[PDB]
């Protein structure tokens, strides 16, 4: 009855508590989306375990294997009852599992170290100096993978065939490219965690340009499952009281040090 | 067989054209919403007929008779398939009738007539010099009515019983009532439509400081409608395609008069 959460571990949304080993289950973490589940369960009437999805990633379907790996993977094949992450809601992860409406409004963003010149997506298009690219099994490489728009069809051309590979395994690898890149590489990330990263130090990259994009994050439960309807209704809730709005001031800038 | 579409007149949604009087059907208008409006049709399949909704209202049910008004009753009595507008996603209304995923994202922001010594929402809960006030039968006003926010608290206590009504009934009237107030009237409303009308002659009304929450627009269509999920993925499929976004540029920038 106890109800399987997947999550990942991103910062701010869920992170290690510095106790952690001294901690069990659910008290090991803490973030936006410890804080959300927490909320959630309160409002739905339901015990729950929060649980780091095995292979670490959020979702996307091996064309080979048609497969589906990340959390969508996990609630696809039935080990995990919902997912509360800051997990995209996509075309093409809707038609394999469903979606709350969004707990947060994001899009697809350039992050540099500071004084890279670029400021904006047709400048990375237009020239090779500096590598580009994105995170594994996300949203955004599959964005990248399906837009039909010129200069992003440009980017993805340049992206696939890029060697060495231009994508990473998890947020936290890109940045680092990023910071010791001396200004040679620019990673797409959403907004969120440019926004994010822009503000924890050592303070040294920064959101370049506007997004590329408008989407947001959603909590994803199986298909046809009966949670779905509570908790679409709890998100939105959630955020007519505020409470989305009052997490993010708490996760970004109120705990920021830059 | 033919899908009845509610929309409302309000610019740039949906618009009638010059030359209206001599053109039939769904040919008479024009505008954002009645470009959406075919594309959704085009890629769900279906064929369909576009109508005002006849109280010229977006949707609130009324306190005493519990009765829906605006584009929500008519999905809500049967007397539309499906509502193509700038229509908000609320808990309220989520309860009542289905939401596609947003179409748009946006927020509560502050309308003032060039000049007018405000710069956020704070500024106009402590002063009484310069009324304010919002669209009946909206989102907003509902918003306000029950947030447990300090400021916005203080707001709706204000709003609620201003006298003569600080409400209008349409957005048009809340725009020249600001135009025509000399900065003595603020006007709360949407983002969408204050960054709009900041694009519009004679060029006197501003958007100031940031949203007061963050939202989305939504194709609605009857609790249950087998319309819903196709609608639903026609909505992610263009706007991953970018075609919302070229909308609103052609809509609010290309066409803009500022
Ligand atoms: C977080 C996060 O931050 N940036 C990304 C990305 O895919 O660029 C993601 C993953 C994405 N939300 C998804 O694949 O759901
Ligand atoms: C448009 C529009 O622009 N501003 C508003 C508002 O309620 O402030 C609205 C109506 C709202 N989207 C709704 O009640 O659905
Ligand atoms: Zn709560
Ligand atoms: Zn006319
Ligand atoms: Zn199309
Ligand atoms: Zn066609």
């Amino acid at each position: 009855k106890t109800v399987v959460v997947t999550t990942i571990l991103e910062s701010p949304y869920v992170m290690m508590k510095k106790n952690h080993e001294m901690l069990e289950g659910n008290e090991r973490y803490e973030g936006y989306c410890v804080d959300l589940a927490a909320e959630i369960a309160k409002h739905c009437g339901f015990k729950y375990k929060l649980t780091i999805v095995g292979d670490g990633k959020y979702g996307a379907r091996d064309a080979d294997t048609k497969i589906w790996n990340g959390m969508v993977g996990e609630l696809v094949y039935g080990k995990a009852d919902i997912a509360i992450a800051p997990l995209t809601i996509t075309l093409v992860r809707e038609e394999v599992i469903d979606f709350s409406k969004p707990f947060m409004s994001l899009g697809i963003s350039i992050m540099i170290k500071k004084g890279t010149p670029i400021e904006s997506a047709e400048d990375l298009s237009k020239q090779t100096e500096i590598a580009y690219g994105t995170l594994d099994s996300g949203s955004t490489k599959e964005f990248f993978r399906r837009s039909k728009i010129a200069v992003f069809d440009k980017m993805w051309t340049y992206m696939r065939s890029a060697e060495p590979s231009v994508f990473v395994r998890t947020t936290a690898e890109g940045v680092a490219r990023v910071r010791k890149s001396k200004g040679k590489y620019a990673y797409l990330l959403e907004s969120t965690m440019n926004e994010y990263i822009e503000q924890r130090k050592p303070c040294d990259t920064m959101k370049v340009g506007g997004n590329l994009d408008s989407k947001g994050y959603g909590i994803a439960t199986p298909k046809g499952s009966s949670l779905g309807n509570a908790v679409n209704l709890a998100v939105l809730k959630l955020n007519e009281q505020g409470l989305l709005d009052k997490l993010k001031n708490k996760w970004w800038y109120d705990k920021g040090e830059c």
